[PDB]
């Protein structure tokens, strides 16, 4: 028993071919049924014929009879079908309210995922069909890496290198930071976890949390968890205040966050306010000075990932007292200066899926551009505030979307968050960048900011472009341009000082290959955000839809202080770098 996810009408039915089986009033259910391939139809029983070896499962060939459920061939003389008047029968039959069109829950219901407007129905359409969405979409995604096979250790060739043997008859998964598996033990009639792990290709490089001798036998998978339903909205309603409501400024700030003052009451005035933070202009300094202005309010700052909880963490360490803070961690290495698990502090640093059920004056979600819905509702369901301040920027990178193969998504689908932000506009705006020259400035605001990102350093003359196609090889699943890593090496040569640089492409294969040829720390654009380094040499590698995604370009070029070299493959972005052009060699 529950309530329609089309109507709330009060019901006993849950479709049983949909993979969450949500409750469905007689008549959605109904409309749901005949409209899509869905037929098993789930009570306080299934809709099932209870025939000795009988399989037929469709509601619309089944009859309650007696008080069980049999088809046509099977059912007893005195029956009534269980899929009549436009209705399905279950309790709760009286009241019941249907809908017009059940169009946009058959597809969300039936949709497979690869398609980008499966994503984009998904946050347009009404918010409790956002929610079954984020569900559907989540046990999809969790269901599909199930389908890789075992990875298993067959030899040990060296520390850090392992030689991999695969199951059979089952795909093997990207070798990537995004595909992070799980070691486990053989033993006496089970396993037990040694770890989470990444891999990449050699033999297989292995980049694991943990230290240990592993020896043959140890196997890898994907590891999956169990997806909750869901229940709050991905926002709560927005109310605006004529006054600062529940929250008290302080009297005496200091001039390191006098810039944000404004910002801070308008905070206050609101339920909850969106925060875009374009790259270096402070947004975790934004959000520990929120408990500075306001010293009493109690604050929990959150975030989808362990490293951007910690990110906070560490500028709390800075400016907010040790002992009014505490790190939540469930029972991977995290921030440990914080006391572990105090629910009670005044401060509480917690990740999405571990936050406990409790009240705050104000919750902080940061990097939302990373945020899913299915997060944005997790949050609401485990935080009543009294504010609420989302922190992120629409134009840095979403969370991986690994069913997507047709079709882009574009920022303002990324999350509702997101898409407030890029339809209305967000209610705060960081506007100087304060990390990069402005030769990178200046691109990225024409780029993705609509000329509203200013720069606070000066052009530093050491932003360079160059357009080399170069050739383009491939390996399982990435992309390799060894003339473009030649272009780089010579580069260096005649630029010696540049060899402090860290190389950055968008495939970690182009990145392995540039590792042994020039010496210098790699990052993908997609595990660099939220870093910075003085120097950076970019390689496109390719101009395929991913290397040429605007959100990822942004990213890439402002992780330099100083300056940059980009090798471009795609005609477009390099005219659009405001960089200094170089020539072939
Ligand atoms: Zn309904
Ligand atoms: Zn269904
Ligand atoms: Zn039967």
């Amino acid at each position: 028993v529950g309530a329609c996810v089309l109507c709330n009408s009060q019901t006993s039915l849950r479709c049983g071919a949909c993979i969450r089986r949500p409750f469905l009033c007689c008549k959605c259910c109904y409309d749901h049924v005949i409209s899509t391939s869905h037929k098993l139809v789930l009570s306080v029983n299934p809709y099932v014929c209870n025939a000795p070896g009988c399989d037929v499962t469709d509601v619309t060939q089944l009859y309650l009879g007696g008080m069980s459920y049999y088809c046509k061939s099977h059912k007893p003389p005195i029956s009534f079908p269980l899929c009549a008047n436009g209705q399905v029968f279950g309790l709760y039959k009286n009241t019941c309210v249907g809908s017009d069109n059940v169009t946009d829950f058959n597809a969300i219901a039936t949709c497979d995922w690869t398609n980008a407007g499966d994503y984009i129905l998904a946050n347009t359409c009404t918010e409790r069909l956002k929610l079954f969405a984020a569900e559907t979409l989540k046990a999809t995604e969790e269901t599909f890496k199930l389908s890789y096979g075992i990875a298993t250790v067959r030899e040990v060739l060296s520390d850090r290198e392992l030689h991999l043997s695969w199951e059979v008859g089952k795909p093997r998964p990207p070798l990537n930071r995004n595909y992070v598996f799980t070691g486990y033990r053989v033993t006496k009639n089970s396993k037990v976890q040694i770890g989470e792990y990444t891999f990449e290709k050699g033999a297989v490089v292995y980049r694991g949390t943990t230290t240990y001798k592993l020896n043959v036998g140890d196997y890898f998978v994907l590891t999956s968890h169990t997806v909750m339903p869901l229940s709050a909205p991905t926002l709560v309603p927005q109310e605006h205040y004529v006054r600062i409501t529940g929250l008290y400024p302080t009297l005496n700030i200091s001039d390191e966050f006098s810039s944000n003052v404004a910002n801070y009451q308008k905070v206050g005035m609101q339920k909850y306010s969106t925060l875009q933070g374009p790259p270096g202009t402070g947004k975790s300094h934004f959000a520990i000075g929120l408990a500075l202005y306001y010293p009493s309010a109690r604050i929990v700052y959150t975030a989808c990932s362990h490293a951007a909880v910690d990110a906070l963490c560490e500028k709390a360490l800075k400016y907010l007292p040790i002992d009014k803070c505490s790190r939540i961690i469930p029972a991977v290495e995290c921030f440990d200066k914080f006391k572990v698990n105090s629910t009670l502090e005044q401060y509480v640093f917690c990740t999405v899926n571990a936050l406990p059920e409790t009240t705050a004056d104000i919750v902080v979600f940061d990097e939302i551009s990373m945020a899913t819905n299915y997060d944005l509702s997790v949050v609401n369901a485990r935080l009543r505030a009294k504010h609420y301040v989302y922190i992120g920027d629409p134009a840095q990178l979403p969370a991986p979307r690994t069913l997507l193969t047709k079709g882009t998504l574009e920022p303002e689908y990324f999350n509702s968050v997101c898409r407030l932000m890029k339809t209305i506009g967000p209610d705060m705006f960081l506007g100087t960048c304060r990390r990069c020259p402005a030769e990178i400035v200046d691109t990225v605001s024409a780029l993705v900011y609509d000329n509203k990102l200013k720069a606070h350093k000066d052009k530093s003359a050491q932003c360079f472009k160059m357009f080399y196609k170069g050739v383009i090889t491939h390996d399982v699943s990435s992309a390799i341009n060894r003339p473009q890593i030649g272009v780089v090496r010579e580069f260096l040569t005649r630029n010696p000082a540049w060899r402090k640089a860290v190389f950055i492409s968008p495939y970690n294969s182009q990145n392995a290959v540039a590792s042994k040829i020039l010496g210098l720390p790699t990052q993908t654009v997609d595990s660099s955000q939220g870093s910075e380094y003085d120097y950076v040499i970019f390689t496109q590698t390719t101009e395929t839809a991913h290397s040429c995604n605007v959100n990822r370009f942004n990213v890439a070029i402002t992780r330099a202080k100083v300056g940059i070299l980009c090798i471009m493959s795609d005609r477009d972005l390099y005219d659009k770098l405001q960089f200094t052009s170089l020539e072939i060699p």
